[PDB]
């Protein structure tokens, strides 16, 4: 019948895909979705489009939007008989969730920089007022605090590319400066490495950066992104899935993990590779200086 | 009260942004927003979702996806009554369609680049099954046989990233070097930077690149992008505004064309051939200066 | 005698100063003042303060926070029976305050900017949570819409100067680069004067500053910072007063407006910047190559 | 429930940042402070602004004050039936205080300017009235006479801006120019650095200035300024904390001394021309940059 989703109502590229990829599986087994955007921030956000969506006879409410605990809780409560699959709630939480792995998102990450000698590491966090962000941040901590490193930097963006570009340039003029950043998403990296190589510095050689997600444009950004992948297509497919089960079927409660990796790019790189320039910044400004004159 | 939007699939960037400026505008004039997406398949998909969206008794539609014409007049037919203003056809067409124009945006692109002073253009299309990829690439023809110049070449990526990264690639690994591609999207633009940088090119000052969109990542891609802007927020409120206005009939038929802009920022100078400029010389010496502060 | 004094919890100088002053009028006089906190909330923040407040049975009231006009009258209201002098409200409000003028703070600001030349103007704003802020925002456009200029930036700090410095600095990074910034305060003007002062740019030569409270520290600021000078001490005295006169029958009651003027120092200047940059730009590069290398 | 406290009623940057952190404890405990303010005087303005706040029925008492030897001691002897807890006399007082490390803050600053190089150093002590002021003053002399070093000259303040300038400029139109100068809080290192810069000296690179505070400010000072950080974050819950267990029957007795710490920024180098300094002439390029790029 119809599966109805509860999503942005900003247009971020991992909550796109995600809906791109339902919408992709529902095809494939006849079944029909119908989307229902949520009010920016908020509880009673996502419940009028619960409403909303059981109200347009809908069979099965995928809730793509980040709730705390007892909100979420608070959200399928209202979902009556119309089964939920929260896509954005804790892997602790008594829903039918579906998260993606942050104990090896995480610890994939925080893992590959320290293999590569890494110990000055920064963290960019997504808006601490998201669950998955938030989740995304303990790990960080868990694997470097048991890896025997303390962060020297820790800030919170808000997933956009402009807040990890702000982020990181102020970071970088508070004085700290990473070898390399731990990122929450791949937005913030894609500014942060803006922030990071208007700086004179060279992403993985001097500053190293490791995104998450994997979004589409990632594998494109002008040096291609080392990140946590989230397989949004198998996320998808994966969830139209579940969801069937539980009202066709046996709802065999509780929570899924899905698997998630690490996509080695060109943005990682052991520290102190370094080249900092002697003589030859110099040699720059005289070229410069050549170039000034034959200005006027 | 209830805006029905019939919008793509592919998770690209500008129809989510456009999306999200339709639904903030639902939250701002107390309506709601029903969202059912279309796969790639021309109206034969675009209808069935029109349909579904028709089936949960939707006020008035907002059919944003490509129409060929003869597609538009049918996706149009099958809605039954119900009001349907068209983002995305030619305003060329007989329907009731708002339409970013697509003569100022190909004459802004254009006519930045001959003033800069290149002769040596490079054009990079969308799909060109979609007639906003179409109307796009003949409006860069129009001004650049009319400034006197015809393109050195000529490509067709998908929307994407990554068709932007290969079409450029294989262009400028077939021989041909442009001084400024005009490209029909921000995210192919992404991707023509690559695809620039890693032949050793440097955007900008080698192989200028101008895009279109200015999709909020648009401004963090490394060197910021020059863009025609569309302004996706007025395509929230003149979309919603006018659907609850046309949805009461009111003769306001057929196309209004809405204004576009030229984002200038850090992808276009003067060609490989002047001297650097005042400009490109005062940038290239304040990173090294940023060096400098770290160097010592 | 007992005069309790309602106060903004957060450190800002500006408050500090009226508070001190208070404490020396009311020292003066032979009384005593008690300051009561208030949370960073809104209204029953405030009120609660007056709870906390109106308890130690005090004689009068001075709420030295930014109230929104209605929360003014609630708060009016809620410490009633005892007399209350508000502070940080606007002159519309039907409650016994003392503001400072800002059709002349505004002015005066936005005026010597323009005998000076200056066309390029930015603006700094404070929290538009402040009436304050809110209404100094309203007259750098009144005067400066009135004076042919349109603001070529317009930001939001939250008072500090961090948050000066940031928006100083986002903002040339955005590309705008007026000649002259109309700042709030003089914590975001530090800030902006820090953030010029690193990009090379000459705080008064290439942008001059205004910033607005005249606060102790201004006097020293590097380039000694021109402000719309506050007097918070007149302000300590005449409130305090106006309170033992409202605690006695002396009505003379309603909104009272306090000079402000503009003191000269050092950030004013015109953008008669001479563009002489001779053909010495690059012997002077070449120097600093040299110097630059000397030390590696 | 209520904490009273006995603050400096003359606007300071610190005293009016502990006040706050002592506001955001209360806070989070359920406490509810009511503050005096101490017009400076002996142990007299004291005695009658901890009256005030017996008077007010506080449950305990902060005494944020520059309390001198039996000064501590007889507004301790008037603090009749309510625990008061000391936040500015000295270790070597038999009173329940809470202060920060004088052996370690002036070790620290001084042992940072004698590993950068100088020898040649100066004091801008604050005003030998406060306890602290010569506690203070005892350190920078105690560890510059251990490293062999001995002042050049020393001057007084009064915790102001205006005054550091002022000492400053005295000494430096007196013949005495230092490589650093020791400053006992930043609002007075200000100044310093406004009688450096005009005098014709480069802060930093010719006079080296180290603050003592931390005070928001200071990290957007122009060069921003080198400090002897002290947490009233810690105080300010630390303080509200002990107070409260002190009545609530753990009598947890005596001074508790409060760790500190130096923030290392732009004010402090080593003192050189084979130092050539490349913040110095990084400044310089950008500023030649920014002279260049208006070349049209």
């Amino acid at each position: 019948l119809l599966i109805g989703v509860a999503t942005s109502s900003l247009a971020l590229h991992a909550p796109s895909q995600i809906v791109a990829a339902i919408k992709s599986r529902a095809d494939q087994l006849g079944a029909s979705v119908v989307v229902s955007m949520v009010e920016r921030s908020g509880v009673e956000a996502c419940k009028t489009a619960v409403h909303n969506l059981l109200a347009q006879r809908v069979s099965g409410l995928i809730i793509n939007y980040p709730l705390d605990d007892q909100d979420a809780i608070a959200v399928e409560a209202a979902c009556t008989n119309v089964p939920a699959l929260f896509l954005d709630v804790s892997d602790q939480t008594p829903i039918n969730s579906i998260i993606f792995s942050h104990e090896d998102g995480t610890r994939l990450g925080v893992e590959h920089l320290v293999a590569l000698g890494h110990q000055q590491i920064a963290l960019l966090a997504g808006p601490l007022s998201s669950v998955s962000a938030r989740l995304r941040l303990a790990g960080w901590h868990k694997y470097l605090t048991r890896n025997q490193i303390q962060p020297i930097a820790e800030r919170e963006g808000d997933w956009s590319a402009m807040s990890g570009f702000q982020q990181t340039m102020q970071m970088l003029n508070e004085g700290i400066v990473p070898t390399a950043m731990l990122v929450a998403n791949d937005q913030m990296a894609l500014g942060a490495m803006r922030a990071i190589t208007e700086s004179g510095l060279r992403v993985g050689a001097d500053i190293s950066v490791v995104g998450y997600d994997d979004t589409e444009d990632s594998s494109c950004y002008i040096p291609p992104l080392t990140t946590i992948k989230q397989d949004f297509r198998l996320l998808g497919q994966t969830s139209v899935d579940r969801l069937l089960q539980l009202s066709q079927g046996q709802a065999v409660k509780g929570n899924q993990l899905l698997p998630v990796s690490l996509v080695k790019r060109k943005t990682t790189l052991a520290p102190n590779t370094q080249t900092a320039s002697p003589r030859a910044l110099a040699d720059s400004l005289m070229q410069l200086a050549r170039q000034v004159s034959r200005l006027e």
